């Protein structure tokens, strides 16, 4: 995480304060620094903690500066700060676990220090079809509910219908169902012409987080 939360100029300035502006050791110093953090090069942290960690690294830089200004060897200074940061990292709050089988799960997002970028679970947007069997004249209810946490802001539910009795996730068979809004869709009453797949797209603003599918089997 050293490379992600400190810049090359900061690290060069630290090493110069250690050995000198244009010292021949100035190169070795560099490789003592980065190597000292080699173990933390592939850690994954809770995305929501990145700022915190970055701030901590800022503190670290200053702590090193003073250490260099007061003589002090870089050879011991860098492993020391590396272990301090290792403990800081171990005490950070964890992101939520990935929950199968589908969805963009923002509360599971993690920051990868190897590459310095964020990542959610590699799950499909489309969730498995849920079979819902009712009889003619009976009420049917589709709950657009996922098993992972959704953001609070800007969530909408868009419904679609693929008729003709198709059990399908293929979008080319669906038309929009503008009557339906919200997480709960009701067919009152269900009839044979409702046979088909109902889909609900959960969106944050305009980006989809999940697409659910309900195959309504209406029985005579
Ligand atoms: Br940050
Ligand atoms: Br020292
Ligand atoms: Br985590
Ligand atoms: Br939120
Ligand atoms: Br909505
Ligand atoms: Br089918
Ligand atoms: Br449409
Ligand atoms: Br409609
Ligand atoms: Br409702
Ligand atoms: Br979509």
């Amino acid at each position: 995480c050293l490379l992600c939360f400190t810049t090359y100029s900061e690290r060069l300035r630290i090493c110069q304060m250690f050995v000198g502006m244009r010292s021949p050791k100035l190169e070795e110093c560099e490789e003592a620094f980065t190597a000292a953090f080699q173990g933390l090069s592939d850690t994954e942290i809770n995305y929501d903690e990145r700022s915190h960690l970055h701030d901590t690294f800022t503190q670290m830089t200053h702590a090193l500066q003073e250490l260099a200004a007061a003589q002090g060897s870089f050879e011991v200074a860098f492993p020391d700060a590396a272990e301090k940061m290792k403990k800081v990292i171990t005490q950070l709050k964890e992101a939520q676990a990935c929950i199968p089988p589908c969805g963009l799960q923002e509360f599971a997002r993690r920051f990868l220090c190897s590459g310095c970028y964020s990542r959610v679970c590699d799950l499909p947007l489309d969730c498995p079809v849920q079979d819902v069997t009712v009889t003619r004249g009976d009420q049917a209810m589709f709950s657009c509910i996922v098993n992972f946490q959704l953001p609070k802001e800007e969530i909408t539910y868009s419904w679609k219908f693929a008729g003709g009795g198709l059990r399908t996730q293929d979008l080319s068979y669906f038309r929009d169902m503008p009557r339906a809004e919200g997480y709960l869709a009701r067919i009152r009453p269900a009839q044979l012409t409702h046979r088909g797949t109902f889909s609900c797209v959960i969106k944050q603003d305009q980006r989809p987080l999940a697409r659910l599918y309900f195959f309504l089997n209406v029985t005579g």
